[PDB]
């Protein structure tokens, strides 16, 4: 667990969290208008095929009944089109624009540094951890004293033992075995006391450290919550304007093509035909034609 | 008036339609074909926008109920996709390939060779009227001859009298331009005769030429009627697979991204945040030691 909370510099973590907060937004916005773009492109391609086959129909020998009915497949395309426009508006004018302004509350750059309300966390946590961090490096100080001083102890109370394994004319170097295998046994005896002592210290400062570390934290948590809350109001927005049914308008775009293309009635047409072209319009029968005379 | 469709050959006017019905069958398919590429196109955006972005947001910092929510968009887009597509193929399947197999079952080209249709109409309709077609070439000479005679008649007679008022000369001079009239008179009277005759004659196979024309005229507009019933029953093919609207599946998409969204839970994510990253993180705190070779 070297890489738990309470380990100091750790915090970090969550201090990061909210330098992503403001560049999560940037990326929401970076969806949005390339959503945008995609329903644009329909809705342009649309009206540009409602157009050109408008304009085919009406200058072809299409006729009647049959030719509006073909006729109405381009106001669909049409209609749709706008939609899909409306679309790609909302996007941009609402959805959009809510991020860009939310974000502009939230966060603030300064000119040394990131934003504001990064530092005044990294600061918060800093000053709850100074003391923890301190307490902490004496700690491994002593440990680490202590340590040193039992390696010693037993660098002696053996050597002694290989020292007196020799057992030849060393009267004096048997009383320097004796000597510092009893001044080490000082030393580890002591830090054992220090070290012992910094340990049962630490752990009187620990709820305060908790309670410290607990306090910028909750405090951390209400300003991510604050965008959780919003980003989630933001995605609601924009389901909405991304729907196209339930919207009365698009129903509405294929019942009112479907009648017009039943409405279609060939017979009228092939009336009309006879009577436009055919055997129905009028003729002038051969008369008997007096001379004129001029 | 030279207008209407039982003068000369203006059989043609409907001799025309009948082709006119083979572009509209090409144009129908490629307009079709057009559109139907265009679904094509918007799904495939779509689908590569979701690819995209599921991927970013797989990847960014964002976390918990609001990233998986966020990205039930990316899911709405590939759904939607998935609809485009159903639009085009149904619209390369199905519809376009009915107006193609339609095509070939009514259109057979009678070896270069026009259209054996068109042809076929063509001289059902050379045949009906090539009977009365020299029944006029002889009644338009007919009288032109009725109107000659009628000419120099009075150019005769005016001459006869132009001279009666000079004197002298001549009782011959006189007798001749007596001939001339007379003669003249009786040329009138034979070329009326005859323009009468082709005259009486023509108002007798009338009703045979009028009858004997609207036979290939039923024969051309029941196979008109065979397409204008048959267009009609596309454009509510095209219609249909068109319409969204209409589609339960697609306002599923909808109640399916806002049941998902909802879901998001800032809280639940915060905590979850806190146990994974924060205070609620395992902690190893100050233990004491021992000492240990490695
Ligand atoms: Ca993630």
């Amino acid at each position: 667990t070297t890489d738990s909370f309470w380990e100091v510099g750790n915090y970090k973590r969550t201090v990061k969290r909210i330098d992503d907060g403001h560049r999560l937004c940037n990326d929401l916005m970076n969806c949005v208008q390339e959503r945008a773009k995609i329903e644009k492109a329909y809705g342009q391609q649309l009206t540009d095929w409602a157009k050109r086959w408008r304009q085919l129909i009406e200058k072809g020998p299409q006729y009647g009944s049959l030719e509006r009915a073909w006729g109405a497949i381009m106001t669909e395309a049409d209609k749709v089109s706008e939609l899909h426009q409306e679309v790609k508006n909302n996007l941009l004018n609402e959805d959009l624009e809510k991020v860009k302004n939310w974000q502009k509350d939230a966060y603030h750059k300064q000119i040394m540094g990131g934003f504001k309300e990064t530092k005044e966390a990294e600061d918060g946590f800093r000053k709850a951890q100074k003391p923890w961090a301190k307490k902490m490096k004496e700690l491994e100080a002593a440990k680490k004293a202590y340590h040193l001083a039992c390696k010693e102890e037993k660098l002696a109370m053996t050597r002694e033992m290989n020292s007196k394994t020799e057992q030849s004319v060393t009267p004096e170097q048997q009383k320097k075995l004796q000597d510092k295998v009893d001044k080490c046994k000082q030393d580890v005896q002591k830090t054992q006391e220090k070290y012992e002592k910094v340990l049962e210290d630490v752990g009187k400062t620990t709820p305060q450290y908790m309670e410290n570390m607990e306090q910028v934290f909750e405090q951390c948590q209400q300003f991510e919550e604050k965008r959780l809350v919003f980003l989630k109001e933001v995605l609601l927005d924009i389901k909405r304007h991304l729907n196209l049914a339930e919207n009365s308008s698009y129903i509405h775009v294929y019942r009112e093509l479907e009648q017009a293309i039943r409405g279609a009635d060939a017979q009228e047409d092939l009336r009309w035909f006879r009577s436009t072209s055919g055997p129905g319009m009028p003729m002038n029968w051969p008369q008997f034609e007096e001379w004129n005379p001029d």
